[PDB]
């Protein structure tokens, strides 16, 4: 028992910047730093944006504010505290059904509002900023208008899928693939974030 190890926390590297003309990564803490702010849980850097890009010690992948919550993937995040100034930060929201967890959303970041367009012409925001255009095809799927590997969607879960307003539309959650093609991808809709909270 005295042995017993802990797991550490989710940490912020980076975010996608889609502040004006063209959307691109930053990177925020390199790989040392999130090694050790990951195990303490004390991260001091300045968080902006919608968009983070988050890593584990094992793990990378996105989250997304919206309405003051960050959201993620239980797959990507489990039960982990997030990094913040103040120290470690439990899970507001956890939802293993639903492949979802989410925080309070950290000073400093922008959240994405809910859609209400009841639109189907989506858009993925990926974390090497790429934003691919998705027709919604269901309440949890769209299609991809040009399908690629799914080595460009790995490290994407969290990710917004957003409508032509840049409203939160859904968090990016699996690729459906055919021969190792993304054709279509399966997010958890805003409207189920929105009932959670
Ligand atoms: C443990 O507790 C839980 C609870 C509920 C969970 N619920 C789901 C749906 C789930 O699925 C896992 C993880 C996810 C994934 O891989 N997600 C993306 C991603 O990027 N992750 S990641 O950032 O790299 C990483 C791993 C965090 C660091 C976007 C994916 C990008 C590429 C796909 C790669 C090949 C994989 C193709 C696969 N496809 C698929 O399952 O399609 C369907 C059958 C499901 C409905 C249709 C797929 O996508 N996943 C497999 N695990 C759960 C686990
Ligand atoms: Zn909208």
């Amino acid at each position: 028992m005295a042995s017993m190890k802990k797991k550490g926390s989710v940490v912020i590297v980076g975010r996608i910047n889609l502040s004006g003309d063209t959307a691109y990564a930053q990177q925020t803490r390199g790989e040392e730093g999130c090694q050790e702010t990951s195990q303490t849980g004390r991260d001091k850097n300045q968080v902006e944006g919608e968009v983070q890009i988050v890593s584990t010690a094992t793990q990378t992948f996105l989250a997304t504010s919206i309405n003051g919550v960050l959201w993620t993937v239980y797959h990507g995040a489990g039960t982990r505290t997030i990094a913040s100034p103040k120290g470690p930060v439990t899970q507001m929201y956890t939802n293993v059904d639903k492949d979802l967890v989410g925080w309070q959303a950290p000073q400093g970041s922008r959240s994405l509002t809910p859609c209400t367009c009841g639109s189907s012409d989506l858009y993925l925001v990926t974390r090497h900023a790429d934003v691919i255009p998705v027709r919604r095809r269901g309440d949890s799927r769209g299609s991809l208008l040009s399908p690629r590997p799914i080595s460009y969607l790995k490290g994407s879960s969290g990710g917004p899928l957003l409508c032509p307003a840049g409203h939160a539309v859904g968090i990016f959650r699996a690729a459906v693939s055919t021969r190792g093609v993304a054709k279509a991808v399966d997010f958890i809709p805003v409207e189920s974030l929105e009932t959670t909270m």
